């Protein structure tokens, strides 16, 4: 539950564990140190992690920084700097310092040799992360990637567009993604462990024979999610509703409020661009007004590209859910995606399961090239 | 004034001017007093801006603010202020602070609202500003914008581009500029207004008459430039191209190597390949710094194309320091529109002698102008 | 915030190097909206502008603790007891010293800690029926006996006023002398000037923290008060509970010595372990070991996880761990007189994490005073509320 | 040579190179690997101090420190680092980083180790280095290595203080330390190289065989002293004047102004009441930019003592390159010992022509001595 936690200083810091290790590393580059053997310092801060990974309530990871997650892992971040070190060269600098982009390029890789005992559910955030904003799947070179991991785990879809139970609007979301399954994981037996969820936890979807995609019972898995009052996601859209109209009123911009059934957000018309700020705006708009009516139900508002919306799903539940359902525990579950700050829907997965953080979908395939490579 | 700012805290921190004002607005945005009328906080930093204009390095605001940038022009800091928060009503926000990028947008008005007393020359960055990067001017609003401000002052498009003195190969770049030039601009007299600089300061064109660019020779404005013999500019080009074939060999990558007369560049190639945004940085510096050990005083500039690198023997601001010595016009009334304001770009230099808008895209260009035309 | 309980918890526990970086939140808070209103040059004009909204949300906070924006500005926000008048507060000090005049030094940290210090004074206009004072560093120099007839007066006179009393950390067993031999000139101004009067039964002392307590006789005498008549509002330890805190303890500071050398001793008692150093032929331990012990301390007794009340604290030359609290002595006393929170006050010089005094903010209003020059212009602002 | 200017930023950080040092061991205390083998750090650091010491115009440690000084000797970081760890253990903290004043130890302690070539010339602050504020010298086992090192090299006494050149006034303040001369130092010659200069650089004092002092000739030494005349000394004295005039009244100091020749300061009136560090360093910058202003160009100095200000027509780094002309003593050669080597402080001058000793109390400074005598 990190309805509450919403500080400031936990907004306009990018994010502690990355930060953490980039002011270590700018130390480190000033003192004309950096391109000799770091180990002493690369080993003890790898310890200090796996202290934190058996005692994170107490470990001095946790005196350093407050705020940090969750480790589900041994993170070798001593193997992740020198395999990516010794592709990039960043050491070799003498007046650039590392970057917080690079470092979470180090973070996001020793995630990935932490998985040296397995991985079994894997889980994409479709948009931004497979394809542009809104754009369909037409990258033909990473569906092999996924049509190769499918045969030895399962692949998952979760993303926040929401289309109420209706499988086949997804197909053309996906059409050539299924279409590569029809090439290769038919005649396999891999193809029933690929999963679609709609909403953020509200709609799943399996996969067929015929390489389609079709709704699945609700009877299935109406008692691992945590059910909910009728009532109460009526209440919650009729806040923010109520909210946006305020934020559209308080800053006259050109857009307007589209409702649905346990999701709503605005989405500016015909598009003008709404400035990234007023949307960060929004959502602590919202979410202080959830938290001053003493909600508690599962909810996500999220600040992705240019649109805001507002699920009464969670990312994270919707990984709860498969973990439950396909008998998968947290530490051989991973998840890749973009919204992964404080105003994003895909920081909640950091307390279910392992996550990389992805900029634009081409890192995805240098995530998933990486993690066959063992 | 050779660039000698080659400093960790140029590179590590922003723009000390417009971190200034954001921090002082945090400050205003936590009191909860921002949306109050706040402008006692407002006419301070306002008598702290007069002061720099008179005594630039013996203000409070040099004691405060260091490296701090030279003011030709008394800025309204006030009015900016005002008319921009009535458009886009920042100030009532309650949890998000005043960001980087609007105060540099209030600053640009600020700038623009400085100019009562007359703008008399305009230069535009070519690439990144008037169409993206490695593109053809494809544009009718912004050309519409510029034919009417042709008429009230001189116009001129300083750029980095360089092609060794082809006027055909530089019309091909704007097609569709000199297209609405020839329908509006022809039977007055702006279209001996209007000017090209190629290269950095290297290659000068003008507009002839019939709806075509031409390049002017080089005898009638090269005792202008600096006299930088054809030894000295092929040095800096060798001790470039010998720093980035280290660059090529330091990170593995699939760059080639541009030559040409005045200039040195690095350019990856398809199989674009993205050169990390960082190297360039790194290169940028190890060539400035290579240049300073051998005692080198020609105006020259490294700067990072944003996916590529080039090193010309060209400096824009002696561009327009150039145009400022032909047309007999002071540096008050002279103002730049670039994208590369930072330390490692090329637009920079333009702040120690015209009045400088920073843009991002050329949709705030276009912005820019119709702000800057209701005067 | 909750009960007593839970604060403690957090407190000892729920540390941050970010936070034990900058000594206050609150008054950092002050300190980055003044160096930007001095950066600005705004500062000497008329700022009620600015100081009116910092009021607003102060307000704000007094009646909602959990979900304002100051809680969302400064995450760890002490509960405010009072409505803070910090545009008068702001006002009066500067009217005196003029530190906005200045042009090319910012505001400091100890002048905002000032300015909040009277802002809570100024906050007393419902009454005070209760002050308390940390005894060493602020009534007397640290180790030193009672010896300041300017401040003998003032508190005589607010006696007859309200009720006072003195939680320190010196802890003797039960020897009334040995604490009459530190304050015998207080006592003895209130012989004088107080006996008159009914309020010298109104005058108590708490030894150590929350473990010693003692009234004030009609023969100017202290004497040890029953346990029969305050036992119960105090949160019971286990003799073997204490011992283990006591030895937990005592294993560390034995650590410390082999790390560092210090030419220092541990001094042992029931419900009490310190580290003082050695004589001459005193020598110094270094601030930051002290800091560092007590961080070593308070890591190693959650580990072993024990959840009594206990307060390790740094002494400016020593290191001493009670079993008990500033804030359970401030309990045990409002329990006793009945006296609402709102009407009491604390004076001490250790309000920093790892300090004396800090658990005080939990449960009364607090001034954060440096030395007893500092603790008469307190008192001699608390004489002219009326 | 010049005293330089300054920035708000440059007033916070007391010290850039120990606060750039201050940072990487934070990160490394923050990095769990503060206990372990750090050579592999320590060594590149000094790798940046020798790299700075060769080429001081050019070097990384210029880079990354703007405000660097001139290494006049190689600085052995490292083994001062292991020499101060093993003492304190400052290593073995877990909770808490290393602090400024311990670099500060550790940069005073590499400055000594640094003199492995020898000393010429050793110089103290008298006020604050050698007693209290005020008073008269009182310390037999800070006397016996005054003394002691009096046999070895040249001893100089360069303190702001003025007694109107009469040595009768200066004894009182050394009255303890002489006496032990006459013991120890008068059956050689040691005491002929005992100095001691009243103010920054206009008074100076030599020994005589009866343990006394002496005001040497002016026309000795007269001639090093950049000559400054009474036209101008009024003027800074005057411009001064009027700085603490409105000092006073801006605060309502209680406070009086004391004017002599060549020198004013600010001083509270007897009661000693207490007078605001914050408005001392306010006076500083106020008369600072005030004489700038003036377009002032004598060496003079204006630092915040204790309890008092004062402006002074010279300052001691002056007054060292008089001593350096007058006994002939290379810069390399020379050390200095004072408490306020802050940018308000009369001792911070003296890097730009000597090595340094930075201290707070007398204890400190006998620590010192006993870790130069022991090498
Ligand atoms: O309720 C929904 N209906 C339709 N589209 C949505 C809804 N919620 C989010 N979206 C959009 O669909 C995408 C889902 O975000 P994701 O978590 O990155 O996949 C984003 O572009 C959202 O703006
Ligand atoms: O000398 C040149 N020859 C060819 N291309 C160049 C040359 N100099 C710069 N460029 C490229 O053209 C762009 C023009 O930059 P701009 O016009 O300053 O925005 C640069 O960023 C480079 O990509
Ligand atoms: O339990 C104790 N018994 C005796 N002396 C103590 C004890 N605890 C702390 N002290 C010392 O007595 C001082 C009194 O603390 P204070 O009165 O809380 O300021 C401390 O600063 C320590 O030097
Ligand atoms: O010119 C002066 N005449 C008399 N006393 C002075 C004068 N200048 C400074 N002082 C005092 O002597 C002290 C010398 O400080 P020092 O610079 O550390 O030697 C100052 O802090 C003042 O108290
Ligand atoms: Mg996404
Ligand atoms: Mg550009
Ligand atoms: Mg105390
Ligand atoms: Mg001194």
């Amino acid at each position: 539950q990190w309805n509450s936690r919403y500080s400031y200083n936990q907004l306009k810091n990018k994010d502690s564990l990355i930060m953490f290790l980039v002011e270590i590393f700018r130390s480190l580059f000033v003192s004309n140190c950096i391109d000799k053997n770091i180990d002493n310092v690369l080993l003890s801060i790898e310890e200090m992690f796996i202290d934190h990974y058996y005692n994170p309530q107490h470990s001095r990871l946790k005196y350093l920084i407050d705020d940090v997650g969750i480790f589900f892992t041994k993170l070798p971040i001593t193997k992740a700097f020198h395999t990516y070190n010794k592709k990039y060269r960043i050491t070799k600098r003498l007046y650039a310092p590392p970057t917080f982009n690079e470092v979470r390029h180090i973070l996001n890789l020793a995630q990935i040799l932490s998985l040296e005992e397995g991985l079994d559910l894997l889980t994409f955030d479709a948009n931004e992360t497979l394809y542009p904003d809104g754009h369909d799947f037409n990258d033909e070179v990473l569906a092999s990637y996924i049509s190769c991991l499918l045969k030895k785990m399962n692949i998952a879809i979760v993303t926040a567009a929401s289309y109420n139970n209706d499988a086949e609007k997804y197909q053309k979301r996906l059409e050539n993604l299924l279409k590569y399954f029809s090439k290769h994981n038919i005649k396999d037996g891999s193809y029933k462990n690929f999963y679609v969820m709609g909403g953020e936890s509200n709609y799943l979807f399996k996969c067929n024979e015929e390489a389609t995609l079709y709704s699945v019972p609700e009877n299935e898995w109406r008692h691992y999610k945590k059910f909910v009052d009728y009532d109460t996601v009526q209440e919650i859209l009729n806040i923010s509703e109520k909210c946006l109209e305020k934020v559209i009123k308080d800053f006259g911009l050109c857009a307007q409020i589209q409702r649905k059934e346990k999701s709503i957000g605005l989405v500016p018309n015909k598009n003008y661009m709404i400035k990234y700020e007023v949307l960060e705006e929004a959502v602590i708009r919202i979410k202080k007004e959830i938290i001053k009516n003493k909600i508690t139900a599962p909810y996500c508002a999220f600040n992705g590209g240019q649109d805001l919306w507002v699920d009464v799903g969670n990312k994270a539940e919707g990984l709860l859910i498969l973990q439950k359902l396909l008998k998968i525990q947290k530490k051989k579950c991973c998840h890749i995606g973009d919204q992964f700050l404080h105003s994003g829907n895909d920081f909640p997965t950091r307390f279910c399961s392992l996550t990389l953080w992805v900029s634009n979908p081409q890192e995805t395939k240098a995530c998933l090239k990486s993690i066959m490579h063992l």
